[PDB]
């Protein structure tokens, strides 16, 4: 009954090697640990994903190519965004197996919530890398949950549209994907408008909520709670995979949304309250200190605790200036979401869900 935490020194050290988020893994860990939150969690060492576990989603041509490259390259999306970095195959296997490992505990009753903050790589296609994602651990995690669960719900709270995971299940009704991302022409990955609902046997089993800059905690929680309520109704899931990219939080260099760890928490609370199994994943988050602040605070609402406002002294204390507090103050930027558009969106979504059995 104690939340599982996927950690291991070798793992975190492996993740700190990710180009875009250097040392972000350590920062998140050490901050969560400096709050002694790991004392109230079942620490589980992550297992490396095997070539056959990754093959449950990715093609051999892709996986083998990714492997040879790990030692004509821009063939499988391995270009500007996803470079042919030496050792990526090993980094992705570690992160992928870290989610497979967390998924297994959920289908073992060993816990009702497993956490893998270093995961959440939602852009990767079965045979294509995208948006710094070489392997789609979110899909590998959901496919593992399918061993014991019939209806799995995937909620993507990342600033970006979880296309990789949506594409994976766009033709199926066994897994429903919900994504609240910023949608605007020329913004990555450019998909996910509200009209996007899935194909074939999976029509309407894909929900997309396009948002605009500036949105804040309450405006966001209303939209999220609203959509998550209608969804639990029609789909009535058995397990839940939650992607919590912190690139929505105020202060991120992404400078799009204007959330705080508490806005997301209200959403997290609302989902945890369904008492269904739950696989927590990180994702984007480009303001290192803030990301540790957000996920630590969230590892706090997962344990019903209320963390200390003053940031405990630790390994990376200095990176928490100039105030050294766990709270994030929203930026003074205008919300660009006209309330009428949010309604048209919510209705269109509402009428898209009636079609569910
Ligand atoms: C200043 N500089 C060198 C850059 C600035 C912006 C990008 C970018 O937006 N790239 C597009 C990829 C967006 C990240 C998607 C991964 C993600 O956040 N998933 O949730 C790249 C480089
Ligand atoms: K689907
Ligand atoms: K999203
Ligand atoms: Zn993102």
């Amino acid at each position: 009954l104690v939340p599982v935490y996927i950690y291991s020194p070798e793992y975190v050290s492996m993740c700190d090697s990710l180009a875009k988020i250097p040392k972000r893994a350590s920062m998140v860990h050490s901050l969560i640990e400096a709050y002694a939150l790991h004392k109230q969690m079942r620490i589980v060492k992550p297992k490396v994903a095997s070539m056959e576990e990754m093959a449950t989603f990715h093609t051999d041509a892709y996986l083998q190519h990714l492997q040879k490259v790990s030692q004509d390259s821009i063939e499988y999306g391995l270009g500007y965004n996803c470079p042919a970095t030496e050792g990526i195959f090993d980094y992705a296997a570690a992160i992928g197996g870290a989610t497979i490992t967390a998924a297994q505990c959920l289908i073992d009753g060993m816990c009702k919530v497993a956490i893998n903050w270093s995961g959440g790589w939602h852009h990767a296609k079965k045979d294509e890398a995208s948006g710094f994602c070489y392997l789609n651990d979110a899909v590998l995690g959901i496919l593992r949950l399918r061993r014991k669960f019939e209806r799995i719900l995937y909620v993507d709270l990342d600033l970006h549209h979880g296309d990789g995971v949506e594409d994976a299940f766009s033709f199926t009704s066994k897994v429903m994907t919900v994504s609240l991302h910023k949608f605007s022409p020329g913004f990555f990955p450019g998909t996910g408008d509200v009209s996007d609902v899935g194909l074939g046997k999976g029509r309407y089993y894909s929900v997309n909520v396009p948002i605009q800059d500036g949105i804040q905690d309450e405006k966001y929680y209303q939209i999220c709670e609203s959509v998550l309520k209608e969804v639990y109704q029609a789909f009535n899931p058995k397990a839940v995979v939650l992607q919590l990219g912190a690139d929505t939080i105020a202060g991120d260099p992404m400078c799009s949304f204007n959330m705080t760890p508490v806005g997301i928490g209200k959403c997290l609370k609302y989902i945890l309250q369904w008492q269904l199994a739950t696989l927590i994943l990180g994702g984007g988050g480009y303001n290192l200190a803030n990301t540790a602040r957000c996920w630590t605070y969230l590892t706090g609402v997962i344990l019903g605790k209320t963390l200390s406002s003053e940031i405990p002294d630790h390994e990376f204390f200095t990176a928490y200036g100039p105030d050294y507090v766990l709270e994030i103050t929203p930026s003074c930027r205008p919300d660009r979401n006209e309330p009428h558009r949010i309604q048209q969106i919510l209705n269109y979504i509402k009428g898209n869900l009636k079609h569910v059995v």
